[PDB]
């Protein structure tokens, strides 16, 4: 007993203040009815807190890190490109081998190049924002009914901007509780009300994917992956508060296999990847997982959770950052390469991560234990991380952010370009053509995406 | 029971044309009785054809194209450097981790930088060919007798080049026995000759390094691992002869252990990956095999021969090649990407010269496509680092040590950008690389003199 079908519901920016996590702030009952009756994960914790680097993980089934897809954003321009290896199949390409139709309505964002009829075969893709393809929407539900499928939608989460809708409540930014020692303004305390919101415009369109599956007798043999990309980007001062950050939702549901799924448990506390999500559905679905990725099945027998899990945080916009996260069931610990520079958290006494344990003495054993993790895992996957960023990517940061971007590798790549700063650099350098194993499609929108040069950033 | 010391006796450029593979044309008495008392291995495969990508991809367990070490020579300037990844432990660390006494007597050429006494802590480094590090000579044998040592000792094998001593027998080179197809000339049959006289040093060298450990009673509790780092390198045309290229001699020998080790054959015909000897003498010695080695324990249990061995073969001097092969149990395959790549497959049962290309051959066309999807596998799970081109600086380095001789594409473009530095050294042109904060460069006088690497003769 296999689903027929599996769907990721794959919500963008948000945070778990639903019913289902304890929270009754406002009222979320599709999502609360959808967590009874599926299997709720605690301690999901994906490898990025933002977006093109999650995404790029979990469509290739590695740390975004090891395939260097780790800098958001990146590869979007013609003369800057990343390539998957030769051979590489990602998630979706692995279902269309297999036989299944696939789809992914809404945003890619990946940080790679590639041909997007060879992984989404049920629908086109079309220009997204920065570089990204999207999919075009349809009627999924309908045209599939009978032809077995992996499909994603996405959905805003916590980037709904439309709160007009007569079913969403009221939130009084004077009642959020702010998290410890967080900026308490009332542009701080409108962010929490607003995330409020979001659940409840999440909760309804859950509900509506439900029914749409149910009117075309698609429910039951479907499995759902229910999940945001990364929760809210915090920052006190400085200091990025990752806990929360890549601590998503997840809810997995498979109605005609509830018993199967529930058997170790219908909330699981133990520690899971998000990049664990790719690899059960491949399980779900009977697809074997290549040996390469780094994710598991959750449900499977030898699964008894992870002992940690790893997070990677690179380049964000125009912030040239790199910081690797260890997450053991008590520990969460971060190394800061441009502060080394090491942090330490006792998540049961210290969950807005404040104290600072790293040059306690009664740590200095947890410490190096969750360095040598990390150690570890830098020795296993050759974390791209390490690298610069080459002439031509930084090149791309340039066109898409111009003046703001004020870091040391702009500012040097200025001092070495003086007579082109604010050329766009599809007239500066040439175009990186596609490699034998995957010519580039004609398609018209192919170009669109990479128009990113952005004038009014200069 | 496990062996007290591992020993590596790792000879240059060697085909096993010796008496214990039956090849009696000249007397290998110390090699024969090694192998009867051992295990002896027909299908031994390396990663490369040659040293610096086999022995790089050796000492740090993984093929050399995973960690961007696969171009020979690579890494040896001031200006251009490889590191290996925070964390990683070569297999010399992971013995010195667990408190061994570690050794290298003789060249390392690895197409990294290193801190050598990270490595090998029984003895010091000295100044190599190439921007090579080599091992000081000492009297391993004695000084430690009495505490446990991962060592390795280099010997010239098909690179020996004084031919007077005493035993080494006359060889005709009228009598040679040519490959199939293969330049017949004075040249190569006196390679040949030659070749052959090389396997009594070899088997002299044996013995020598056999009484040593007997002497110290070394003899019985240490795994001897006796192989080379690739077979001679045969072109006809323009086609490299991958088969003896990559396929060594390797005979494993742990005399307290014999009947364990012999357990799964005394002879073993079994595919094998050189990859497979770190990661079995790490077993034997009761170390972990890091997760990352792609080695396997060829005396488990669970080892029941490998389906296929990888090689790679990237820049070779200042010849810019990149071809990939897969060989499994009948065929060896070549993916060809600098002739878009181009294939071959051989049948070693009925074409051991590798004659008959069958690739475009209807008859072979799924056997064709099941080796592709090997070497396909194989680039995704690894990143084959040789997918990408070597940088700006890593041609500077080629240009510096072999100057005219370098007319690739790559070599002739950087002579067009760089018009007025062409014949300037590149530590001239080009600043140092600073060492990672996590491994520091050490002082030590000769680190400085290895990346003297430019040569004038050359221009
Ligand atoms: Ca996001
Ligand atoms: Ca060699
Ligand atoms: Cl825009
Ligand atoms: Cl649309
Ligand atoms: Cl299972
Ligand atoms: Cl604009
Ligand atoms: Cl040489
Ligand atoms: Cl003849
Ligand atoms: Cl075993």
């Amino acid at each position: 007993k296999k689903p027929t079908n599996i769907l990721w519901i794959y919500m963008e920016d948000q945070n778990p203040w639903n019913n289902a996590w304890g929270d009754y702030t406002v009222s979320t009952p599709n999502i609360k009815k959808f967590a009874d009756q599926g299997v709720r994960f605690t301690n999901a914790h994906q490898p990025a807190p933002v977006c093109s680097a999650t995404r790029s993980a979990l469509i290739t089934g590695q740390y975004q890190t090891t395939l260097g897809l780790q800098n958001h954003r990146s590869s979007r321009a013609s003369y800057n490109a990343t390539f998957l290896p030769e051979g590489y199949k990602t998630v979706p390409e692995l279902f269309v081998d297999a036989g299944y139709q696939t789809f992914n309505i809404g945003k890619d964002d990946y940080n790679f190049k590639y041909d997007r009829s060879k992984l989404y075969n049920a629908h086109e893709g079309k220009a997204g924002f920065q570089g990204a393809h999207d999919g075009t929407k349809f009627d999924w539900a309908n045209n599939l009914k009978n032809k077995p499928f992996f499909g994603q939608i996405q959905l805003k989460g916590g980037k709904h901007h439309n709160f007009n809708g007569k079913d969403v409540p009221q939130v009084d930014p004077d009642k959020m509780t702010l998290p410890a020692y967080y900026a308490d303004t009332p542009a701080t305390r409108a962010e929490w009300a607003k995330h409020y919101k979001t659940q409840v415009l999440s909760d309804i369109e859950l509900g509506q994917i439900l029914k749409e599956l149910d009117d075309n007798n698609i429910l039951e043999n479907t499995a759902i992956f229910w999940f945001s990309d990364h929760g809210m980007l915090l920052l006190r001062h400085k200091q990025e508060l990752y806990e929360d950050g890549v601590k998503v939702p997840l809810i997995i549901s498979w109605p005609a296999g509830k018993e199967l799924l529930k058997s170790k448990g219908a909330v699981r506390n133990d520690l899971i990847s998000g990049l664990d999500i790719p690899a059960t559905s491949l399980a779900l679905a009977g697809i074997d997982i290549p040996s390469y990725y780094d994710g598991k099945n959750v449900f499977s027998e030898e699964f008894s959770g992870r002992d940690y899990v790893i997070s990677a945080k690179d380049r964000m916009d125009y912030t040239f950052d790199r910081a690797r996260s260890v997450r053991t069931e008590k520990y969460r610990y971060i190394r800061q390469y441009h502060p080394p520079v090491e942090e330490l958290y006792d998540l049961q006494s210290d969950p807005d991560q404040i104290k600072n344990l790293a040059a306690l003495p009664k740590y200095k054993k947890e410490l190096l234990r969750h360095r040598q993790i990390l150690l570890d895992w830098i020795a296993k996957t050759d974390d791209k991380g390490a690298y610069p960023e080459s002439e031509r990517a930084v090149k791309e940061v340039l066109d898409i952010w111009g003046k703001n971007c004020v870091s040391t590798q702009c500012e040097s790549y200025r001092l070495h370009h003086p007579d082109s700063v604010n050329i766009p650099g599809d007239k500066v350098y040439s175009p990186i053509q596609w490699p034998a194993y995957m010519p580039k499609p004609k398609t018209p929108y192919y170009s669109e995406i990479e128009h990113i040069y952005r004038k009014k950033f200069q």
